[PDB]
């Protein structure tokens, strides 16, 4: 997908932290 490759199994909780 856009933020992760798989879906939502990566680091999660917004695209970084600050923005």
């Amino acid at each position: 997908c856009r933020k992760a490759g798989v879906g939502q199994s990566w680091k999660e909780n917004s695209p970084l932290n600050v923005s």
